[PDB]
């Protein structure tokens, strides 16, 4: 129906990192390219978000707020999916020009986090996630993290988030023959969605600490990334902004 046509239409295409693969895989270069890629994906996330049904109706400050708090989860999720469809989750497919193998995972100094990310990617397979479910789940990640003291207009946010969860229901209910399977599916997908948060939090910690010592380890942070990671990420790391979990 209408909802799905929109999600499929506004889905971003391929985004390159600009990484020079003809150079050695050093920590400095890898992370600098990961950051450039982050900067680049940020642009598409803003456009994608503002193309989502009802998003433009949220207060403007809240629009920027939710994007600034949820981009990590959004990009990690999309990446995991790309990884599943492109290389069957055998490697982290950040970008066509930035695929991480075992060696790069280690060189990046975030090996265990990459492992968590590959596990997430694999879930798409174990759970046989359909493209429709991926799209609706991803739209939901945009509405999955807010400040403890609420947004400028929490009411509208809670209403919009509810409607997106409803859409996810339709998508689940539009296939499952029996009723015990839908309840089960919803449980599986909400668990999957929650599982994204812990991974995002770890990357939040990592990039934050990395920005602090960026000058000493020669890692470049583009403008947007540097401001968001020094202004927004810290609100998450200090507990002022928290994720919305379905389960305990
Ligand atoms: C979101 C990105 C870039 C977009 C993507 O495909 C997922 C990936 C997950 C790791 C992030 C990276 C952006 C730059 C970060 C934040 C580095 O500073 C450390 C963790 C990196
Ligand atoms: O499935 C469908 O019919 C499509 C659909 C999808 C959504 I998300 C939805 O939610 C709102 C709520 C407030 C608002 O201002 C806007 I714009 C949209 C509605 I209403 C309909
Ligand atoms: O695409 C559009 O609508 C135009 C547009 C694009 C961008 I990028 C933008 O600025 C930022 C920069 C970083 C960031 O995290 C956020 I949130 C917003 C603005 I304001 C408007």
């Amino acid at each position: 129906p209408i909802f799905l046509n929109v999600l499929e239409a506004i889905e971003p295409g391929v985004v390159c990192a600009g990484h020079d693969n003809n150079q050695p895989d050093s920590f400095a270069a890898l992370l600098s390219s990961l950051n450039e890629l982050g900067e680049r994906q940020l642009v598409h996330v803003v456009k994608w978000a503002k193309a989502l049904p009802g998003f433009r109706n949220l207060h403007v400050d809240d629009q920027m707020a939710v994007i600034q708090y949820s981009w990590m989860g959004l990009m990690v999720f999309a990446m995991g999916w790309r990884s599943f469809t492109n290389v069957n989750s055998r490697m982290l497919y950040f970008a066509p020009d930035l695929v991480f193998n075992e060696y790069r995972m280690h060189k990046s100094r975030m090996y265990s986090q990459c492992v968590r990310m590959r596990h997430l990617s694999q879930e798409f397979g174990w759970l046989q996630i359909t493209p429709q479910e991926f799209l609706c789940m991803k739209a939901l990640l945009l509405f999955s993290i807010i400040p403890v003291d609420g947004l400028k207009n929490q009411k509208f946010f809670d209403e919009l988030r509810m409607n997106y969860i409803k859409e996810l229901d339709r998508i689940i209910a539009c296939k499952r023959k029996n009723p015990t399977s839908c309840s089960r599916r919803f449980y599986q997908l909400t668990k999957l969605l929650d599982s994204v948060q812990p991974i995002a939090r770890e990357l939040h910690q990592f990039t934050f600490d990395l920005l602090i010592k960026s000058h000493m380890v020669s890692v470049d942070f583009p403008e947007m990334m540097a401001e968001i990671i020094s202004v927004q990420v810290p609100k998450i790391l200090s507990g002022k902004v928290k994720p919305i979990y379905f389960h305990t």
